[PDB]
Parts: C-alpha cells; structure tokens; sequence
C-alpha cells in the first residue's frame, strides 16, 4: 500500500498549509498537533508503526481541508 506514502506527503500539506493560512483559535491547536507529526516521523525510524502515523494524521489533513 503506501503507510509511509501518506506520511511524507501530509508532513507537505501539514505545515506549508497552516504556514500559508496564518490563523488563530482552531489554528492554535491545529499547529499543537502538526509540531508533533513533524517530528515523529522525521525522527522515527524502527518504532512508533508507520501505520500509526497515517491514521493519526488524517484527522490533521482533513482538517485542512477547510483552513
Ligand atoms: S507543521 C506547522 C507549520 C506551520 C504552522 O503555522 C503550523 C504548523
């Protein structure tokens, strides 16, 4: 499938998105949880499942959609 696939392409939209849309109130916590999408899998190698990851992320990404 792709696992990793959804991971280096969302960490894209994830930040040039939020960095582009410049907000405040849902962005504030949007941004909490985009930090730390970054540096899960730029950091994560062997652990932490790939699968984790996407799932996780999806709820980021659509988020975006909007904002
Ligand atoms: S990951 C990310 C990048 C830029 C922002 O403004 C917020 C989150």
């Amino acid at each position: 499938g792709s696992r990793v696939k959804a991971l280096e392409e969302k960490v894209k939209a994830l930040e040039e998105k939020v960095k582009a849309l410049g907000g405040g109130g849902r962005i504030e916590e949007l941004k909490k949880k985009c930090e730390e999408l970054k540096k899960k899998i730029e950091e994560l190698g062997g652990g932490g499942e790939v699968k984790k990851v996407e799932e996780e992320v999806k709820k980021l990404e659509e988020e975006i959609k909007k904002l």
